[PDB]
């Protein structure tokens, strides 16, 4: 019935840890100020030697944090499905959801902050600072598992734009603790009490800037007593190898009496398949890297889409099999996903309204409690055929709507779950 | 002629390392605020864990920082005998000296980086920042000398007290580059423009209270456009294992005509004695601990004393020996020493007024460039009897003026020299 995650690893252990120099703070240099484009593959390499020596502790940890990433990406993905989210599908990020989370909780004191550990199905003894979370440990954590992700050209950046109302000072050991879950962070102030839609307009050309990534983000504009926004942009690329585009264009349908024509890729591998006999739905899966899977789920049939989602998406994956790859045929529509929802809204859908709301106690963020606007979290997902375009085996064909999930076998952490109902 | 250290153990080798976050900043409490004094046992035993695990890496930065601090100690010394500096004689400890300078490079940057480099005796390119002392390695293996030197009760604390005028602020890096040198570090505030006398009464006050130490501090007022003082203020206390209080009270020459009866303590052990022909002196060394020496050095007479403390404290040990110990009854004045200089004044003496003057680049060490009055270093170093009052041997008797240093065998770090006139 009511989950409880124990992750002992990534607690505080020394009850004294938990007569003080006066914390440190800076101002953020304004929004406009020149900035340097983020290098994907600076970002990457660095990753990469962070998941390259880790002893069996630091692998027990990234085991721990991978249930706490997944357990509340499904909870989250449950929140975006009953706000409804655009007629070409759903996508979320685990990792980074979990990663914004856990950055408010750094920054957070009590109430605020046993009720963000709360969220995260973690027990809270009222009293015992030993059964807190490190956000330290979970961040270094959530950091190596990004690394194990990404071990040709297989990218997954995140970067967090900080936006800040002028004179509002950031506390450095806060700025420090954000690091750790990407270094690609960019604290800006700007004006955001005047012109809310011209902030968000002055937001979004700043993260296409230093980003180069183009992202349709949303137009909405800020609250006018925000005085803290905190912005997640995610991007994924992968490229499938041996998948080439199909010539011209294939149906896919929309739903019974709805088709579309679309660009298809298609190629043949070792990969594996089952069908779940128990639901009527089947799986394929298909390597992207050395620990990177994609995972595609079929519906026997259209109108089945919402049971099987809801069933397979929501907390352990005990639907994850592993069969002996088999040659597979596989077609499916080039995905170009984009998405961005509002950590606010799902938190209110959660009947969390006020979690990160008005009160929350957020005083390790700077100077003053912040009054937090969005938490907007955005993806860019990319997976491109490997080859340019011009045997027995099993053909898999996705011409209607369908399921995916990108995961990393070593920690089992989920990274990308969504729907495709049209790719367009 | 020109003795040149080359510490390349100490120095950058990352030619790289050498689109910036705005560096974080505190305004430190004011000097009335309710402070906890030090404890000299936590101090120790955390100065003892950072000496406990060291890899070789570690023991060939300690040995060439060794060389530096008594080589800047050796000419700082110099200096001080120049200058004159009371009646009873002279002290001066090098770590404390170094570590000094040390923090002040750290907040520096050319000229005055390079300035400070060539004091210390290091060659330097101009534009080859791999030829730079890295600071940090400098106050590490500084630290790990002084848990080397520790290891009944031996104690040795070094307190900072960093004193801004008030809107001064200080930058984060720069605190926490001090701490390296002493966690006991305590940035103050407080008004040093309107009654200098005053300022210093204060200053007088918080440290005596923070410490408990009695040391006689000048009295002596700030210049009145003073935004930093930095003073270093250092205890160091040794029991002598088997010496005790001899009864009543015996002759201490002053010179040749002139004697004061004072107190002596007297003890028989196995320790190391010779005398240097070449120069006419001998040298007794006392065990303090398993790693600390104390060496007492004779002049045959009066009024050699000052040829013989011009050779043997200035840059090599050339003089230091290791003959069989043998049975030794040593007497000697109990001592409690105490002394205070400041490197202001030492520096001015060294031609060089205005290392650092007015206009000296402090950038490194706040928001402004500060402007440095006094930099203090006082200390009071007391050798205890280590019994109460109530077999043939060599009697050594320190009946007339001797110099002294305390000396760790490992690093080759002298930890104090001095030499004592008249014990009162
Ligand atoms: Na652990
Ligand atoms: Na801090
Ligand atoms: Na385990
Ligand atoms: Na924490
Ligand atoms: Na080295
Ligand atoms: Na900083
Ligand atoms: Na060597
Ligand atoms: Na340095």
């Amino acid at each position: 019935d009511r989950v409880y995650i124990h992750p002992f690893h990534l607690l505080y252990h020394n009850k004294s840890t938990c007569e003080t120099l006066p914390e440190s703070t800076f101002e953020p240099v304004p929004i406009q100020a020149k900035t340097s484009p983020v290098n994907e593959k600076t970002l990457h390499d660095q990753l990469v030697l962070a998941a390259e020596k880790l002893e069996d502790e630091d692998r027990k940890r990234a085991a721990q944090v991978a249930m706490i990433t997944n357990f509340v990406g499904f909870r989250m993905y449950k929140m975006l499905n009953e706000a409804g989210s655009g007629a070409s599908g759903a996508i979320l990020s685990p990792p980074a959801l979990f990663g914004t989370l856990v950055s408010f909780y750094l920054g957070s004191l009590d109430p605020t902050a046993s009720q963000l550990q709360t969220l995260l199905d973690v027990p809270v003894k009222e009293g015992d600072c030993t059964s807190r979370l490190d956000g330290h440990k979970v961040l270094a954590a959530l950091r190596a598992v990004q690394g194990l992700l990404v071990t040709t050209p297989l990218l997954q950046s995140i970067v967090v734009g900080l936006f800040t109302a002028p004179g509002f000072r950031l506390k450095h050991s806060f700025v420090q603790s954000l690091a750790l879950f990407t270094p690609a962070l960019f604290p800006r102030s700007l004006d955001l009490s005047t012109d809310p839609v011209l902030a968000t307009e002055k937001i979004n050309r700043f993260i296409k800037a230093v980003t180069g990534w183009k992202m349709n983000l949303p137009l909405e504009g800020v609250s006018t007593d925000s005085t803290l926004l905190f912005n997640t942009y995610v991007h994924f690329q992968g490229t499938m190898r041996g998948f080439s585009q199909l010539p011209g264009v294939h149906e896919f349908w929309v739903d019974n009496s709805i088709s579309v024509s679309v660009p298809m890729i298609s190629g043949t591998g070792n990969f594996q398949h089952w069908s779940d006999a128990q639901n009527n739905f089947s799986v394929t899966c298909v390597p992207l890297g050395e620990r990177a899977t994609l995972l595609l789920i079929q519906p026997h049939c259209i109108s089945d889409l919402d049971r099987v989602e809801a069933l397979i998406f929501q907390d352990l994956l005990t639907w994850i099999e592993n069969p002996p790859p088999r040659a597979i045929r596989l077609t499916l529509p080039q995905l170009e996903i984009r998405g961005s929802y509002n950590l606010q809204d799902l938190l209110a859908e959660d009947k969390l309204p006020t979690l990160l709301g008005a009160e929350a106690n957020l005083n390790n963020i700077g100077d003053t409690n912040p009054r937090v606007g969005e938490v907007l979290n955005s993806i860019l997902l990319e997976l491109k055929a490997g080859e340019e375009e011009q045997p027995e085996a099993l053909d898999v064909t996705l011409s209607s709507p369908f399921l995916f999930a990108i995961y990393e076998q070593d920690s089992g952490t989920l990274h990308f779950l969504g729907r495709v109902n049209n790719p367009q």
